[PDB]
Parts: structure tokens; sequence; C-alpha cells
């Protein structure tokens, strides 16, 4: 599928904002300063990073291979899905949501009754 679409979509999560590392335009989708996933397309494949996350570090016991869970970055305290463009989108948008849920849930009370209003 196409990454175009899903940074959109991305954008349509409420208190979500782009913010671009000028090196190799690593885009770190988070709120205030709660970084949940950032997306760097390595190899020239669309590759998105989530922070510790159950089912995410559960697919690494459980599944093995193919999408290669790595240590680019952090592989334990973070975790790299290679996207490709050969990935179905109807596991990409789950998995956008579950970041984004935890996101909300790390949220102190201030933060999260803004968002409840969007």
């Amino acid at each position: 599928m196409t990454i175009s679409e899903l940074l959109q979509y991305c954008m349509a999560k409420p208190g979500a904002e782009q913010s671009v590392h000028n090196d190799w335009k690593a885009t770190q989708i988070k709120v205030e300063d709660v970084l949940f996933a950032m997306v760097k397309e390595v190899e020239n494949r669309p590759a998105v990073s989530l922070k510790t996350s159950p089912e995410l570090a559960e697919l690494l016991r459980q599944q093995h291979s193919d999408v290669r869970p790595s240590r680019h970055l952090n592989k334990a305290h973070w975790s790299t899905v290679y996207l490709d463009g050969s990935l179905p989108d109807s596991q990409i948008y789950y998995l956008v949501d579950a970041s984004y849920q935890q996101a909300v849930n790390l949220l102190p009370e201030e933060k999260r009754k803004l968002l409840v209003q969007l």
C-alpha cells in the first residue's frame, strides 16, 4: 500500500504532529513530547519504528523472520516494522491505532482532556 495515504491518515489522529529530523528525513509522529511511532524510509523502502508495544513485541516472540525486527535504532526498546510496500494496508492501519491508543494512555490528565474535545 502507499504510505502517502497512510501518512495523511496519521494526520487525521487528533493531537499528532509531524516532527521531521533533518538528516535522512526521519519523520517522528508524536504529541507535545510523547513519541509513539516514527516513519523512516531505509533502502528506499518504507519502515516505521514504534515504541515498546505489547503486540509488537509479541510478534517477535510468536512469529520470526520475514519482516525482520532489526537493530537499526533499538530492537528491544523500539520496534521497526518494514512496511516495504508489499505489506497489506489491513495490518498497517491497526498498528497505527495500536501505538496511537498507547500514546493517549501515556498522557496525563491535562493532555487527555484536550484530545477528548477533538
